[PDB]
């Protein structure tokens, strides 16, 4: 009867992903209008990322302290505001600011949004909702840059920010009068000292952190592409929206196929084996990705095909290694997730920034090398993590 409330959060989830996945393809348009250089294309994703790891930590225990409903709304409100208030910044210097504060609307999906389902809805109810909100995080980056390439053709870029403010409203007016709250730390002290100290406790876990990083480093070459896949292909390789959008699928369609097997071979195998099981393609992906752009700098096909091996592997391994890294520290679920979020993004954010220059002053070579760099990193944190 009240399954309309999960779907509202499903939508808010949906919008925040495409609100980054439809934007990166159409960032070129925005750069060639605000004027700065194609080096600002990825730097969209970057500022969108670096916002999510601002109050990531503080929103969890915070949405506990003063209700889940008013803080959640303060986010859906915060989203739609800066979804239309960025249309009236018009300069690239401060497009960032409004892109960055659109990225803080990311802590709201997990530290309170996801937490509201873990508090109210029960186990088997939570399963099918999370099985859903995992496909949102898979389909909205898969098919987003595909609508984001069929949106800059029939309309301008501006049409997206209206469409998101409105879709976040289709959820918001469905959450205006249909959002019950279940925060139990109402009327509690402004205890700020306790967070840092307790996050430093999961920071002291050389098995957890080294495992939390390895999650970042591994999933980075995936996000480093997404942020740079336009200016790699559109301006870098000089290809159209149907051709560049064609190359998003063989990659993603391989990530989906690795999430197909994972959920099927979760049974006949141990979690421990799966990571090493999905590791070989990851090794071979980033292996051959860059082992392509060795002498041939512009065989993007084999790079995209290499990021299809690597992609298949992230579906299996990366996903498994999530849980073990939650349970690598026998501590709170809220503190570990926030700790591994704020770590993964720090890898993502600052990883891309390095990934960017990697592409400029090096071209495609350096870039893929500063990909396999991360496969090496992750693997190097596996010789630690298991054996
Ligand atoms: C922020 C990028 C999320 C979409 C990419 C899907 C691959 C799984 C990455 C795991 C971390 C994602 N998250 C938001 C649950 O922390
Ligand atoms: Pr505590």
């Amino acid at each position: 009867q009240a399954l309309l409330f999960p779907l509202c959060l499903v939508l808010y989830t949906f919008s925040t992903y495409i609100g980054n996945m439809m934007i990166q393809p159409g960032m070129l348009a925005v750069v060639e209008q605000y004027q700065a250089g194609i080096d600002w294309v990825p730097t969209s994703m970057t500022a969108y990322l670096a916002g999510g790891m601002f109050l990531q930590w503080l929103l969890g225990p915070l949405s506990d302290r003063i209700g889940r409903r008013p803080v959640m709304l303060a986010g859906v409100v915060w989203f739609i505001v800066t979804c239309l208030a960025i249309l009236l910044a018009q300069n690239i210097e401060q497009f960032t600011l409004l892109r960055f504060l659109q990225g803080i609307s990311l802590c709201f999906i997990g530290a309170v949004g996801y937490a509201a389902i873990q508090e109210s809805f029960e186990e088997a109810v939570c399963i099918k909702i999370t099985a859903l909100m995992a496909n949102v995080e898979l389909i909205a980056p898969l098919l987003g840059p595909l609508v984001g390439a069929a949106w800059i053709h029939v309309l301008p870029w501006e049409g997206m920010f209206v469409l998101f403010a409105a879709l976040a409203a289709i959820s918001f007016f469905g959450l205006q009068r249909a959002m019950p709250e279940t925060a139990t730390r109402i009327g509690e002290k402004l205890s700020l000292k306790e967070l840092g100290r307790d996050y430093k406790l999961v920071l002291k876990n050389g098995r957890f952190v080294a495992g939390a990083l390895a999650l970042g480093f591994v999933s980075l070459p995936l996000l480093a592409w997404i942020a740079q896949s336009p200016i790699i292909i559109i301006t870098g390789e000089q290809l159209s929206s149907y051709e560049y959008g064609l190359l998003q699928v063989p990659i993603f369609g391989a990530l989906i196929a690795g999430n197909l097997l994972l959920a099927r071979l979760t049974s006949r195998r141990t979690v421990r084996s799966l990571i090493i099981m999905g590791g070989w393609p990851i090794m071979i992906g980033l292996l051959v990705a860059a082992a392509a752009t060795v002498i041939s700098s512009h065989a993007y096909l084999w790079m995209t095909a290499g990021l299809s091996i690597y992609a298949f592997g992230i579906g299996l391994a990366n996903a498994g290694l999530v849980r073990l890294t939650l349970f690598a520290s026998d501590m709170s679920k809220g503190t570990v997730s926030a700790a591994m979020g704020m770590l993964q993004m720090l890898i993502f954010t600052v990883g891309i920034e390095i990934s960017k220059h990697a592409w400029l002053n090096g071209g495609n070579g350096l870039f893929n090398l500063f990909n396999l760099v991360n496969g090496i990193l992750w693997l190097s944190l596996m010789v630690i993590f298991l054996k």
